[PDB]
């Protein structure tokens, strides 16, 4: 899997991409690794904040499927022309799909700024692809067409300008130099969004003590294309309450707490160890078990931006359900295993520790609590 370390890039905050390929001749855009939707769609035509765009008519391979896609999200919308062609992941495995494209022609709150990504890889299952689940996800397409195991893994890496990120995708299987210690798995509890559960909440070794129908109300998935970990509201509250009494040394404006406003400190001189470690608890493959990832505030205090470092909090709030989000993924190797249906943890070849504390996963714990029905 060695062509494939290093194969994603990014700006903080702004999603991790993967350089792709798409018609013939192979057009070169940047996409957005995303394990929150199921759409490949790339922009087709110029906006203000694409460098590049996907163009048809250049193409020899294209084939129009004749049929609009409108796809709109809490935050932004796109539609676009449906339409298959040749696609290639140079950093990937040494193979060429037909897949589905969705030709991105307007576009609204969608693409950003200074990300340099020009579509979206989704990377979940066909429940969720629009405009229904007929239209078969890239994974599906590779995983039929070529010889690729079902299985993928990333390994995202944290960190003027935005900082760079990095990381990898590893398609069609686990490379062990990107992890250390054991694997744990916990299920997928159903193929639409990667769905997992969780059972118990900790801030800095104390139980958040909540009915664990809580933690996935209305329910949990992980997901590459959000940055931050999203918690419902009750779990939300509960969370930042404790994490406030832990590092009530300092105090830190209210806007802060709302992952708006930053938080700077003198250039090295963060205070690491007034802020708590967070562990959260993921069902095990067996019944009653669980094992933990153990996140620092290295990872949930995000990087942004001279002489000051300066930081927002990557934790808010959601009305949909927990969001394992990039910054609770960086430092742990996740191995999206489709074809045993779960999803492996491990601590990352790139995980952040410091003298005292290091990011962790540790099982199992032994003692029902999904909620969507
Ligand atoms: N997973 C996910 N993908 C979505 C998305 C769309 C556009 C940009 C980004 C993104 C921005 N900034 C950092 N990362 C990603 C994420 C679309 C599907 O659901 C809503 C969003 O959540």
């Amino acid at each position: 899997f060695v062509e494939m370390v290093d194969n994603l890039r990014g700006k903080s905050g702004q999603g991790y991409y993967v350089e792709m390929t798409v018609g013939s001749p192979p057009q070169t855009l940047n996409i957005l690794v995303d394990t929150g939707s199921s759409n490949f769609a790339v922009g087709a035509a110029p906006h203000p904040f694409l460098h590049r765009y996907y163009q048809r008519q250049l193409s020899s391979t294209y084939r129009d499927l004749r049929k609009g896609v409108y796809v709109p999200y809490t935050q932004g919308k796109w539609e676009g022309e449906l339409g298959t062609d040749l696609v290639s992941i140079p950093h990937g495995p040494n193979v060429t799909v037909r897949a589905n494209i969705a030709a991105i022609t307007e576009s609204d709150k969608f693409f950003i700024n200074g990300s340099n990504w020009e579509g979206i890889l989704g990377l979940a299952y066909a429940e969720i692809a629009r405009p229904d689940d007929s239209l078969e996800p890239f994974f599906d397409s590779l995983v039929k067409q070529t010889h690729v195991p079902n299985l993928f893994s990333l390994q995202l890496c944290g960190a003027e300008v935005l900082a760079s990120v990095g990381g990898s995708m590893i398609i069609g299987g686990i490379d062990h130099s990107l992890y250390t210690g054991s694997l744990w798995y916990t299920p997928i509890r159903r193929e639409w969004y990667y769905e997992v559960i969780i059972v118990r909440v900790e801030i800095n070794g104390q139980d958040l003590k909540m009915d664990c129908k809580e933690y996935n109300y209305d329910k949990s998935i992980v997901d590459s294309g959000t940055t931050n970990l999203r918690l419902p509201k009750k779990v939300f509250e509960a969370a930042v309450k404790s994490i406030k009494a832990a590092s009530s040394t300092e105090k830190f404006p209210d806007g802060f707490w709302l992952g708006e406003q930053l938080v700077c400190w003198q250039a090295g001189t963060t205070p690491w160890n007034i802020f708590p470690v967070i562990s959260l608890y993921l069902m095990g493959e067996v019944t009653n078990q669980s094992f933990r990832i153990t996140i620092l505030p290295q990872q949930y205090l995000r990087p942004v931006e001279s002489q000051d470092d300066c930081y927002k909090f990557a934790i808010s709030q959601s009305s949909t359900g927990t969001v394992m989000g990039a910054v609770i993924m960086e430092g742990f190797y996740v191995v999206f295993d489709r074809a045993r249906k779960r999803i492996g943890f491990a601590v990352s070849a790139c995980h952040v520790h410091d003298e005292f504390r290091t990011a962790a996963v540790e099982g199992p714990f032994v003692t029902d609590c999904g909620y969507n029905i």
